[PDB]
């Protein structure tokens, strides 16, 4: 098992060693010429001052340790163990140490990942190290704040193409090197190897000239579409050089979407790596170019925000995440096409904080992180969305100018350095002249949400006599209220002798403290039909309506002009749902009655998939059953029909209609769907494309319409036949588990909670499959059997491996009393570790808020 470093051996280790240089040589061959099957050879050199006389640890996880040095004193490795790494004892002032080591592939998107590509039977290696994952590649000091250049070589099959975070040499022999990088963190080297196909583009504005590259496997070449990615990438560099001040630091820039990818992307310098599923084989809607190109710009944000300037310590993990996402979006909304990326934001991005924050694990944004075990589980919607959230509010507070202002001098002062907190905020107080230790306090260092409400009362014609913005304490939290700049829209009919469209008719910006800020402004002022106290969703909050703009809310979603507030009346609508004031049904009914007129297909999306969690986890079972999913997928199909073809929102009610539960009316309609025309089924122009005909396929193996009479999977086979690709056998593995057979689930759930060996992507599908909708009175033996197999798992993988069982199985289907005293017994055991703890005490939670809201909707 690799180390669980913890802060203080963190802070103990920094304090008698600082890194120059490593050189990695490596041989990711078999000695032949061919692609090696099992471990690779890594000759680290590593040089770096001492305090003399002190003795450290180098890391390492191999397989075999051939021979280690300090100072050209050879070391007894005989008792090597990965946890313990290499022992370096009696330092002297100045130090070079050499490992010379076999390390291994994972097929698990940890270190040196291996993959071979079913189609055509090549190899394709990278390399993924967040959060401590380079020492299963070269040995190092492996901490964030121990920085060092890199000097990257390695010999790999002739044919293959071989990329790092520097520029490449011209390759010779088999061997290729790279230019030298900055100083830079051991989580953030690259290693991308294999008959990649490539394109080539290069920004270039004053500050000089960017070398871009996009590269993905061989077999997917004919679906890329780099002009759109490097247009993409390029509107980026622009935005982010007219405002951080330092151009990009790192040389030429290549981004490559590379096989089984555990995240989205990781911003490895010079070498940003994606999720494949990113080249678009199929027909998306513009939500997912929206989502590929905001993950664009993530990625090119930390080459400032984690890579010139690294977080010290994983407690500041904010400092890369809170401000690439809230770069990232700023960035997408005022330099690219995705104009309305606020309005995504605050619908997609704001949910997944509300749910973290109001998990019983919520922590502030600068969080307490003791150990690598802490920080595996924290990549979490506090430390990526209510960290963007509350930035775009600081932005608010301090106003956009000081607040780029003082980044510049952030980054300028720790340039190819270490920042924490006290540092960042130095920054911010120095550019906005004012103290800003009380706003930190009560935004940065707290859980919770405030809830923003109105107060008022009105004259006999409509206009207010007073008008108050009340604010509760933050919870879940320490209950305090909080400093915010905020807007107050009053929205009324535009329509000529008409009620045509709500528009905002009134708007008053405010500074909101405390618990009641009175409004003067509003005095006279027509309440109007709805008001908003957070317009334009300028602030983190519970946002209510009062009595009378709720109803206009409910009865005229769908006349409300603007996309962004609109957004805020489907987000408040969601979250009462989700805190039981609004019924699940009625919620269903809100989506199936307003989608129509969500002109954001990523809104939409968003919105039919919570119409989904509310039918269910949150609705009356019975009804939901009897009445409330035939009628959503009643109401999908006539969306779709009436939608126009080969639109957006066509295909995803379709979409939408796949992933529901079916009738048999809609099981007899999507098979038709594989067979026949779309424009036969009134779907004209619905592209049934190869990951929609897997869509389909998935659909109605989950309803039990095709391989039903035993485990064998004709059907679904033939359907690998037609795309034997690895994402055709990956959405094979979910249709296959998907089944409703009772023996399926068992073969597929002992198989992906036993075999280490299996690919962790491949198990995510089959998990995907097992957790299929409708199946909770099937599935009710797992929650047991997870309970039990849980900590076996969570010894033997890895935090992020074990995740894809620990997080996808949790029985979220269980919803019962019996289902939260499960979870509370496997609690009562206090050697459980806490991040395990952690995951299990969230999946409690949402099965106790499921509980809540299915009393709400029954009564
Ligand atoms: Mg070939
Ligand atoms: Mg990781
Ligand atoms: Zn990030």
């Amino acid at each position: 098992a690799l180390p669980n470093l913890t802060r203080d051996q963190a802070v103990e280790r920094a304090a008698l060693i600082t890194v120059d240089s490593y050189q990695i040589i490596l041989d990711v061959t078999d000695g032949n010429g061919a692609p090696g099957e099992r471990t690779f050879r890594s000759t680290t050199t590593v040089v770096f001052d001492a305090l003399p006389g002190a003795d450290t640890v180098i890391d390492i996880s191999a397989h075999t340790v051939r021979r280690a040095s300090l100072n050209d004193q050879d070391l007894d490795v005989s008792g090597y163990d990965e946890a313990a790494g290499i022992p370096l004892r009696g330092l002297a002032q100045r130090n070079v140490v050499v490992v010379d080591a076999d390390c291994h592939y994972s097929n698990t998107g940890e270190g040196l990942h291996r993959f071979v590509d079913p189609v055509d039977g090549e190899t394709y290696l990278y390399s993924q190290f967040e959060t401590a994952d380079a020492k299963r590649m070269f040995a190092c000091f492996d901490q964030p704040d121990l920085k060092a250049t890199f000097d990257v070589r390695v010999t790999a099959p002739a044919h293959w193409k071989v990329i790092s975070n520097g520029a490449p040499l011209a390759a010779a022999n088999g061997v290729h090197t790279f230019a030298t990088t900055p100083r830079m963190s051991t989580y953030l080297v690259a290693l991308i190897a294999g008959p990649y196909a490539a394109w080539t583009d290069t920004y270039i504005d004053d500050h000089g000239e960017i070398p871009l590259g996009i590269y993905c496997r061989a077999s997917l070449a004919e679906y890329m579409d780099a002009e759109r990615l490097f247009t993409q990438t390029k509107q980026g560099f622009g935005f982010y050089h007219k405002h951080f001040g330092l151009p990009y630091a790192f040389g030429k820039y290549d981004q490559l979407f590379v096989p089984e990818f555990n995240a989205g992307a990781m911003e490895n310098a010079g070498a940003v790596t994606f999720l494949e599923d990113y080249v678009f084989r199929s027909k998306v809607t513009r939500a997912s170019y929206e989502r590929r190109a905001e993950t664009v710009l993530h990625e090119m944000a930390h080459m400032w925000f984690g890579d010139l300037v690294t977080m010290t310590w994983w407690d500041d993990l904010w400092l890369n995440e809170s401000f690439a996402t809230f770069a990232s979006v700023l960035c997408q909304s005022e330099a690219t096409e995705f104009t309305e990326a606020w309005t995504t934001f605050a619908t997609v991005e704001k949910s997944w904080a509300y749910r973290q924050d109001q998990l019983p694990s919520t922590h502030p944004i600068a969080a307490d992180i003791p150990d690598l075990a802490a920080v595996e589980v924290n990549f979490d919607g506090i430390t990526y969305a209510k960290g963007a959230s509350v930035l775009k509010q600081l932005v608010a507070y301090v106003g956009l100018e000081r607040f780029l202002a003082g980044l510049r001098d952030y980054f300028r002062t720790h340039a190819f350095g270490n920042a924490s907190f006290d540092d960042l905020l130095a920054a911010l107080e120095k550019a906005s002249g004012r103290d800003l230790s009380n706003w930190g306090e009560q935004w940065l260092k707290t859980t919770g949400l405030n809830t923003l409400r109105p107060d008022f009362e009105v004259d006999a014609e409509g206009r207010f006599t007073r008008f108050a913005v009340t604010q509760s304490g933050a919870a879940p939290g320490a209950g305090e209220t909080r400093v915010h700049r905020l807007a107050v829209g009053i929205y009324d009919d535009d329509g000529s002798k008409s009620s045509g469209k709500l528009v905002r008719v009134h708007r008053e910006e405010l500074d909101v403290s405390g618990p009641i800020t009175n409004v003067p402004a509003l005095v006279g002022v027509s309440r109007g039909k709805l008001i908003l106290v957070n317009d334009d969703d300028l602030t983190y909050c519970s946002l209510r309506l009062d009595e009378r703009s709720l109803q206009t809310a409910l009865d005229r979603i769908a006349d409300i002009a603007e996309p962004l507030p609109r957004t805020l009346v489907w987000s408040a609508a969601w979250e009462m749902t989700r805190e039981a004031e609004l019924r699940a049904r009625d919620f269903v009914s809100l989506v199936s009655g307003g989608v129509h007129a969500e002109t954001e297909v990523g809104v939409a999306q968003r919105l039919l998939l919570q119409a989904q969690t509310a039918l269910g986890c949150y609705a009356e079972p019975g009804w939901a059953r009897e009445r409330g999913w035939p009628q959503f997928a009643d109401r999908l199909l006539e969306l779709a029909r009436e939608a126009e073809p080969g639109s957006d929102h066509q295909l995803a009610y379709i979409n939408s209609l796949c992933s529901s539960v079916l009738s048999p009316r809609h099981v007899q309609t999507l098979g038709a769907l594989l067979e026949g025309e779309p424009a036969a089924c009134g779907l004209a122009g619905l592209a049934v494309d190869t990951d929609l005909r897997w869509r389909i396929v998935t659909a109605l193996a989950t309803a039990g319409a095709i391989d039903a009479d035993g485990p064998e999977t004709p059907r679904i086979d033939a359907e690998v036949q037609r795309d034997p690709t690895a994402a055709g056998k990956r959405h094979a593995a979910q249709a296959r588990a998907a089944r409703p057979q009772f023996v399926v689930k068992d073969e597929a759930f002992t198989t992906v909670v036993e075999d280490d060996t299996l690919a962790n992507a491949t198990g995510r599908a089959m998990i995907a499959g097992i957790a299929a909708p409708g199946q909770g009175e099937l599935l009710k033996p797992f929650a047991r059997r997870y309970f039990q197999a849980i900590p076996g798992v969570w010894a033997r993988r890895s935090s992020e491996v074990a995740q894809s069982v620990v997080i996808g199985l949790y029985p979220h289907w269980d919803i019962s009393e019996q289902g939260i005293t499960a979870a509370e017994e496997f609690l009562s055991d206090p050697e459980v570790p806490p991040a395990l703890r952690r995951l299990v005490l969230e999946g409690q939670a949402a099965v106790q808020r499921s509980l809540r809201a299915r009393n709400f909707d029954a009564d």
